[PDB]
């Protein structure tokens, strides 16, 4: 299927991270309080992997990096207003990503967009950390960001 | 080195391998699982997508997270069945479920059972349009891999 860029891919920490729009599409269940379908403007995802630095804490390098908390926070140029987004992991026909319907709620222009990144939850994941079977890395302690300054929402493209 | 519990089994979308080997240390300790100084072993469920998990969206041989695992041991001769909540972690060769676990009818041939249930409906999505996505919907029942014949003759290290 036909997905958009956000902007050029980042890697921050030990994470290679994409951003791609495309029309909102229908999600089973339909995830936390994220507009339907119909009511959303677009489905934006957080493609990530784990890049050469990822090794270090256990991960497959270019593997999908689960359990991670991310947020969206989409603010337009020249306004005070910010939306949080919270993504939710899903899988689309090309794999696992986190993402969300999303209304742009000022309407047409540029945007900016971060996806802040918080490791997986020391109450949800761990490390072996054992000399013989564990890793040298750890998780990060501050949600790693990855951001584009000048999104542009022309509409539908779709 | 890594000890078989039994041979991978593949059920639905799912190839599942047990595994286990010396305790290990984990940060943070889950749940209640015994520290490396209480436990017998570090017991693993290694699981991955096969063919027919395309159909829910993963990659063949990807790991598939967000799943809840669960393991019964029984010892043959015994009427007790001991259970033991796997966690995900990584280890150094990557994510999988596990647990650090003491065997508490000691030595002997266990029948070992892992449960395994399908991401939470609030903890995970499949996209359902026909556009971007898939034709396949998470399993209801727990998925079950078991070994009926499983040996636990002490530390192999
Ligand atoms: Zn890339
Ligand atoms: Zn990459
Ligand atoms: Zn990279
Ligand atoms: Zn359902
Ligand atoms: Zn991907
Ligand atoms: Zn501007
Ligand atoms: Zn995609
Ligand atoms: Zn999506
Ligand atoms: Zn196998
Ligand atoms: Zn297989
Ligand atoms: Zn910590
Ligand atoms: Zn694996
Ligand atoms: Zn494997
Ligand atoms: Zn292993
Ligand atoms: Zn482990």
């Amino acid at each position: 299927f036909d997905e958009f860029p956000i902007g050029e891919d980042r890697d921050v920490g030990p994470l290679h991270v994409g951003g791609v729009y495309f029309q909102p599409v229908e999600m089973h269940p339909a995830p936390g309080a994220q507009p339907s379908k119909e009511e959303a403007d677009c489905h934006i995802e957080a493609d990530i992997h784990a890049n050469e630095a990822g090794k270090d804490l256990g991960y497959g390098v270019g593997d999908f990096v689960p359990y991670l908390r991310v947020v969206a926070f989409l603010q337009k140029h020249g306004s005070e207003k910010v939306q949080k987004v919270m993504f939710a992991p899903m899988n689309a026909g090309d794999g696992p990503h986190y993402g969300a319907n999303v209304k742009f709620e000022e309407g047409l222009g540029t945007y900016k967009v971060r996806f802040e990144i918080a490791a997986p939850s020391h109450d949800e994941y761990s490390l072996h950390i054992d000399e013989q079977t564990g890793v040298s890395g750890r998780f990060w302690s501050e949600p790693l960001v990855a951001e584009w300054d000048d999104f542009e929402w022309k509409g539908p493209q779709w």
